[PDB]
């Protein structure tokens, strides 16, 4: 029988968002200290939560509804302070007229789409007739007045579909910030607590190569914004502009920005206002 | 409309034999200029042959059976001169006394059970009771004399159930050495046809992209020799000897094999004794 240890299961997302984190786990050799599954992240999410990941990024909802059930990592995430570029509210009207009108939500979301209807209900008084569907803004702008989008598409519908068809691109971040002064994290990376008790070593191991591949790749952002453009209709300047808009600091004041999150959202979504965030602890 | 260009849809073998070039496609950023799907080898070659996969690697009996539709890369390759040590025959008796016996087969394989077959047949002159199952060395021994495995199952036979167990463990790179002096090759990288004249440059990338990756991964064997060790029963020095063994090269003395090969086993196999390899075509400069 072969007893053998066995690599990590290891979540990652697939959009942009996460593409030059994944040029950093390549480069430094990471990745074949890995069993690798790239997929969307509601279904990292569900993966992780039900067991077939042992440690991957979970949207920050999802995180939030298990977090007695998940270690974070920290000074890793996917968030902003101030415009994401690729959370965003696409709407044919003002946000004010929004009320009882009908609004896409995107089905590869969870954290972007709460954060929505908490601005539009408690930042701008609008309750629109909200309903789900796959993330395809023309479908999307037949049916409905606005749309939520993240991800490659939502990014798509800011840099290029708004624009030329001259619909409004409300930035989820920007709007978050207006509203509260603060920053915003959208999903964080996260081991299972039972994997986490049985291999702590692999745990550090697997979240310290996150960081060394997460520094890397802001050191060649150029580098990947380059080779990336070749197989997007985003141009080489849009690719860096993004990828360096976007933050991936998790420390206080990102924690800051989630605990409050949670608490607008908390008794509403499916978890405590006061949930608590298990962070992984470094070695003394 | 996103009419954006595509990244080519490129297949992995997750063997062992495959890990060092897996290192290179990441060292060398290859791997974010693909869309990578990782599986055994007969389920890339479906995939290929299905159109799941632009280009990837193709047990060479999948790749002959499909050869007027795929086009294979020049100078890249899993092979052999001699022992290949992750393709064996795991036998409770000589092999000359299998005539009549049960032989085990695993359905991974689709190129080494049919040299092991050949081998038997041609070379020994024995004609087995085979069957087919999944590779469990253990149960293999309790229901049957012999049994033919691939992958990291076959190289775990080879360096520690068959010493441990007191099994004989025959090479079928080594056999077919023996019987023909020749190399032998059991899968190569292809793409499809018609991939390959929709996309002649990406496809020409994809394949200096493989070599540059082969190239950097024999140059860097022992850094992947012991990363991997770390995650396998075998040790350091077992990995590195085992991709050294390898032979990753696919030129005129590794065809030379293939044609033998299929000569021999063609008109039973599925494919023509004389069928045509075609190879990716250099680009002429002016
Ligand atoms: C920055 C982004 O935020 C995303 C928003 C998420 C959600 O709303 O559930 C999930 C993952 C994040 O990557 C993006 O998708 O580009
Ligand atoms: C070198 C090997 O040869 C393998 C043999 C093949 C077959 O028999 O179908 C397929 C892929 C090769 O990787 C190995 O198993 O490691």
């Amino acid at each position: 029988v072969d007893n053998s240890r066995t690599r990590p299961r290891v979540g990652h997302i697939q959009f942009l968002a996460c593409l030059p984190l994944y040029w950093g786990l390549a480069r430094t050799g990471t990745l074949l200290d890995f069993e690798l599954t790239k997929d969307t992240p509601e279904k990292l999410s569900e993966q992780l939560v039900r067991g077939d990941l042992d440690i991957g990024p979970v949207t920050l909802v999802e995180f939030l509804k298990n977090a007695d059930d998940l270690v974070a990592f920290p000074d890793i995430a996917v968030g902003c302070d101030g415009p994401v570029m690729s959370c965003v509210i696409v709407s044919q009207v003002p946000l004010d007229r929004l009320d009882g009108a009908r609004v896409a939500l995107g089905s590869t979301s969870r954290t972007s789409v709460r954060l929505a209807q908490l601005l539009l209900s408690e930042r701008f008084g609008v309750q629109p007739d909200y309903y789900t569907c796959p993330p395809d803004l023309s479908l999307m702008m037949q049916e409905a007045d606005a749309a939520v989008l993240i991800g490659d598409a939502a990014l798509r519908a800011n840099m290029i579909d708004g624009p030329r068809y001259g619909l409004d691109v409300h930035d989820l971040g920007a709007l978050w910030k207006e509203w509260t002064g603060l920053p915003f994290v959208f999903a964080v990376w996260a081991a299972r607590r039972d994997y986490a008790e049985r291999e702590p070593v692999i745990t550090r191991k697997v979240h310290e190569a996150f960081l060394a591949s997460r520094n890397l790749s802001l050191e060649e952002v150029e580098k990947v914004a380059e080779q990336a453009a070749r197989w997007e209709a985003f141009d080489e300047d849009t690719l860096a502009k993004y990828f360096t808009t976007l933050d991936f600091r998790f420390g206080a004041p990102q924690l800051e920005a989630v605990t409050e999150f949670a608490r607008r959202v908390g008794p509403t979504t499916g978890f405590p206002a006061d949930v608590k965030v298990e962070l992984l602890k470094p070695l003394e």
